[PDB]
Formats: C-alpha cells, sequence, structure tokens
C-alpha cells in the first residue's frame, strides 16, 4: 500500500512494479502493455521534450504529424514485422472495406510522399520529425515503460543531398540522445553501431544509444539512430535533380527515442526508498517540512517555512510546502523521498533559534545545517551536485559491468556474472546467430551482439575474434538484452 516492500536487488521486477505505482508514475490498465501516465511520469516526458525540439530546431528539423493509420497495400510497400500491426476491421458495426492499420512506425506513410515534397535540390534537405505514439504488439512481455505495447515517442526522418550531409546528422542526433539521458536522466549511455544482424532492416548502419540494468544485466537500447542512404529513395521513388540536372536518389537519415528512456532512468536511480529523480525532471525541486511538538511553536515555524518557500519560488525553483497537520514528519519524509523530490528541507525549533535549516539529499541522504542567509544559494548548488553525483554513481556502475575479455570462456564467466562484455569480433554475420543460440544453452537468456562502440581501444594486431577464431576487426559489446 505504501513503503517500498522488495529490495531492488531481491526482486529487481516486483521493486519496479511497486516503484512506478508507489511513486504515482503510472497505473496499471485494463489491456495489457498499456499504461497510466500519470503527471510525475508525463511531466519526464515534457521536460526531454522541451530539451530535444529545441536541439533539433538548431539542426532545423521541423515538427509535424501524420496519421496515425496506414492502409494495408501501403503499409506493405523492413521485414519480419506484420504480425506486430494492430488492425481496425470495422467501424461500429461495419466491417471496413479495407483492413487498415495502426501506425508503428510511420515511415511508409511519410516516405509515401516525400517524393511529391522533393523535385530539386533545392528542395533538400528535408527535416521532420513527430512526437507521436505508435503501436506494436509485441510476444515478449510488456514491462511498463522498457517494452510498451502503446508507446509515446518521437521519429525523425531526414533527406539529403548526399552522404556527408545525412551521415553528420545522424551522429548529430545521437549525441542529443546522449544529452537527453545524460544532461537530464543523469544516465550513461555508450554509443556504438549496431552489427548486420541487429541493424535495421531497411538502414544501411543503425547507430545506437545503449544503457545497461546492472542488477538483471541486461543491455537495453536507449535510442536509435539510423543512415538510410538510398534504400528507401529505391523504395519509394523518391529522387531529385541533381544541381547538374541529373535526376538523383536522396540520402535519408531516421532515428527516434521513446518513453523507454524513463524507465531506464527509473531503473538506474531507483532505490529501496523508491523513486529517485534527477532534479531536472522533478516538478518539485524541494519539499519543505515542518517539525515541531509545542502549540506555541506553530505560527513561527508556518512562517519560517512560508519564507524558505518564497525565496526559492522567486527565484523560480519550485517546491512544496507540506504543512498538513494530520501526518507524521516520518510520513512526509518517506512520501516524499518515495516521491522522488531531490531536497527537502526540515524546519524545526532548534533551526529557528539558530536562523538556519536542516537539508537533506535525495540521493544519499547526507544532511546538513545552512543559515537561511545563505538557503537559496546552497539549495542550487546541491541540486547540481545531486545530478553530479547520480550520473557519476551511475557511470562507475556501468564501467563496472563491463569486462573486456578476448577467449570465449572469458566471456561466458562475464555473462554469467551478468556483466556485459567487450570482445575481439570478426563481424561476420553467420557467426551471430551460432554466438546467440549457443551461449542461449549455457525474456530470452542469449547473448546477442549489443553495439561496436565507437570509442576503440587499440586492436592487437595478431588479435583472433573470440568466436571465429578469424582475425578480429573490432572490438564489440554483447551481453543477454532487454
Ligand atoms: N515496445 C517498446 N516500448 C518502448 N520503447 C521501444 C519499444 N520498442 C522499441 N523501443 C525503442 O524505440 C527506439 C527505436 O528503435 P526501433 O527500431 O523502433 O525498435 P526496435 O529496434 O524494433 N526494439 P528493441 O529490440 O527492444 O530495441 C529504441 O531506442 C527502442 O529502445
Ligand atoms: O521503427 C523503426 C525504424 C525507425 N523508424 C522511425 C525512427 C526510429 C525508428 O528506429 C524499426 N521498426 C520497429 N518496429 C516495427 C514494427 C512494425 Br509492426 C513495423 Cl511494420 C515496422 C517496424 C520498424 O520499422
Ligand atoms: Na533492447
Amino acid at each position: 500500500i505504501l513503503g517500498i516492500t522488495s529490495k531492488k536487488i531481491e526482486n529487481f521486477s516486483d521493486w519496479y512494479t511497486q516503484v512506478i505505482v508507489k511513486s504515482e508514475l503510472i497505473e496499471y490498465y485494463d489491456i495489457s502493455g498499456c499504461y497510466i501516465l500519470r503527471p510525475a511520469a508525463y511531466y519526464i516526458w515534457e521536460c526531454v521534450q522541451a530539451f530535444f525540439n529545441k536541439e533539433i530546431k538548431k539542426l532545423n528539423v521541423e515538427n509535424s504529424y501524420f496519421p496515425l493509420f496506414v492502409t494495408k497495400n501501403k503499409l506493405e510497400k523492413i521485414e519480419g514485422f506484420s504480425p506486430e500491426v494492430a488492425w481496425v476491421t470495422k467501424y461500429g458495426d461495419s466491417n471496413l472495406p479495407e483492413e487498415i492499420a495502426i501506425r508503428p512506425t510511420s515511415e511508409t506513410i511519410m516516405y509515401s510522399v516525400f517524393p511529391k515534397w522533393i523535385r530539386s535540390y533545392r528542395d533538400l534537405p528535408l527535416k521532420l520529425n513527430q512526437w507521436n505514439t505508435v503501436v506494436r504488439w509485441e510476444f515478449k512481455q510488456p514491462t511498463p515503460f522498457i517494452r510498451t505495447r502503446e508507446f509515446l515517442w518521437q521519429e525523425g526522418h531526414t533527406a539529403h543531398k548526399n552522404e556527408e550531409e545525412a551521415v553528420k546528422l545522424v551522429f548529430d542526433i545521437l549525441d542529443l540522445y546522449r544529452r537527453w539521458y545524460e544532461e537530464y536522466l543523469a544516465v550513461p549511455i555508450i554509443k556504438g553501431i549496431k552489427s548486420e544482424g541487429e541493424k535495421f532492416g531497411g538502414a544501411n548502419f543503425t547507430s545506437t544509444a545503449e544503457a545497461f540494468i546492472s542488477e538483471n544485466g541486461r543491455a537495453i537500447q536507449a535510442a536509435t539512430s539510423h543512415y538510410l542512404g538510398t534504400n528507401f529513395a529505391k523504395m519509394f521513388k523518391i529522387e531529385f535533380e541533381d544541381e547538374n540536372e541529373v535526376k538523383q536518389y536522396v540520402h535519408q537519415t531516421s532515428w527516434g527515442c521513446t518513453t523507454r528512456s524513463i524507465g531506464i532512468m527509473i531503473m538506474t536511480h531507483g532505490d529501496d526508498k523508491g523513486l529517485v529523480l534527477p532534479p531536472n525532471v522533478s516538478k518539485y525541486k524541494v519539499v519543505i517540512v515542518p517539525i515541531f511538538y509545542k502549540t506555541t511553536d506553530e505560527n513561527a515555524i508556518h512562517s519560517y517555512c512560508k519564507d524558505i518557500e518564497k525565496i526559492l519560488k522567486n527565484a523560480q525553483i519550485n517546491c512544496v510546502y507540506d504543512d498538513r497537520a494530520s501526518y507524521s514528519p516520518g510520513y512526509k519524509f518517506n512520501h516524499w523521498e518515495l516521491r522522488g523530490i531531490p531536497i527537502r528541507i526540515e524546519v524545526g525549533p532548534k533551526d529557528l533559534q539558530n536562523n538556519s535549516c536542516v537539508i537533506v539529499r535525495r540521493d544519499n541522504n547526507e544532511k546538513c545545517n545552512v543559515k537561511k542567509e545563505s538557503v537559496l544559494l546552497e539549495t542550487q548548488q546541491m541540486l547540481v551536485d545531486i545530478h553530479k553525483n547520480l550520473f557519476l554513481k551511475a557511470k562507475k556502475k556501468l564501467d563496472d559491468s563491463i569486462v573486456q575479455v578476448t577467449s570465449f570462456s572469458e566471456v561466458m564467466n562475464a555473462l554469467n556474472k551478468k556483466k556485459m562484455v567487450l570482445a575481439p569480433w570478426c563481424e561476420d554475420i553467420a557467426t551471430e546467430e551460432e554466438i546467440k543460440k549457443e551461449t542461449q544453452r549455457l525474456l530470452s537468456g542469449a547473448m546477442k551482439p549489443l553495439c561496436i562502440p565507437l570509442d576503440q581501444p587499440p586492436m592487437p594486431p595478431n588479435m583472433k575474434c573470440f568466436w571465429s577464431g578469424k582475425p578480429a576487426k573490432r572490438w564489440c559489446l554483447f551481453g543477454r538484452s532487454y
């Protein structure tokens, strides 16, 4: 009912349920894989959505909105997906003439019109984005935020005269996804390129951002940015008149990130007292709680607290003053801790006498006293350090989850020990399923290749692939995955 009753290590999954619900982030729903986002949760989405929008306007990306529905034949104009499509069949009691499908992505919808908007080089680059929801009916069991059947996302689609233009933006968007996670969610991600076997069917290459849940040792795709080259341009006959009057195919990118990011954050920073929010995604930065008992204290406290509130708010630091008389101080402590509020300020008699108050960080529970005069400044610096600390703890933790090894058995040791592994690899696609099905022999417990990180350690000259025996091309991250 109230309090988290499962240790994050002991039942991590029951923990997650308890946290997301009891923190007022979500509510479950009578349709599997769909979840209600209460304001505490949606606020987080809005914050990142603001950030991302800001950043893509600088790349002249423009928002837009395409329809939620797509027709059978249009949709089937990408591979291995059709069993995941939800079909609208009727309206009221009337069967529709043809099935129509709910968007799982907007490629087919959008790219059918592109040729119409793109006749010449003067038309390029074309840069669109959507904030919409999409629907995929997925076999693997749904889990709030991480794998949802409906989900909010942003989906970006661009088209350019040439690769230099296009690829450059791919990596531009990838960095924005890093910042999304690091500057806002304080979640560290590793940028990489996916393997041929795991990359997006219609992409030249898929660049990715990868996170890792230490507790169950599962990696997770945090965001995705593709160079598509001309693949879709061939499929939808999207062409332009060159600066010389030769017809050309366009070079496109698509990229997207979803509410999954919210789940990643929760899993990262959440603890046994409950939700822990980086301040940049919590409406309330501070909760002010009075702690006193003699009735004589009552007016003078209500004031001191109301004063402290005034200071913060003036400074555009939103906060709550829990002054409710029918709740124990410990109720209030637990409650706001659980809800993720970064800072509690405690006000009692010893602080009025002393012109001060106790501040307490949500991230690690250090308390201090600070003279009222300098509360504003100390609160601001605190909030920053809480971000600094949440992030840095999470990067120390990520790094300890990554073991660099060279042999197959070193690999299995690491995998058995809930790690993810950095290993030399030849990159032959034929090895991927072998490696998957054969590790799974010792949610799916196979070792997937996650991403070939951009930041490569050096490659010894004779270094062999840990599986093929073939000489290894580059270091790749492998792990069990969400
Ligand atoms: N069911 C889902 N719920 C929430 N987010 C999702 C879901 N499926 C994919 N994503 C995210 O969507 C982004 C874009 O990738 P996309 O190509 O749409 O999905 P995917 O690669 O098919 N799924 P996965 O195997 O789970 O990473 C990725 O960063 C995924 O993390
Ligand atoms: O959705 C994608 C590719 C990209 N589209 C928008 C930007 C980011 C995103 O990775 C991969 N994908 C994922 N799931 C799908 C599910 C179905 Br059903 C279909 Cl038809 C198609 C797809 C499908 O194409
Ligand atoms: Na994943």
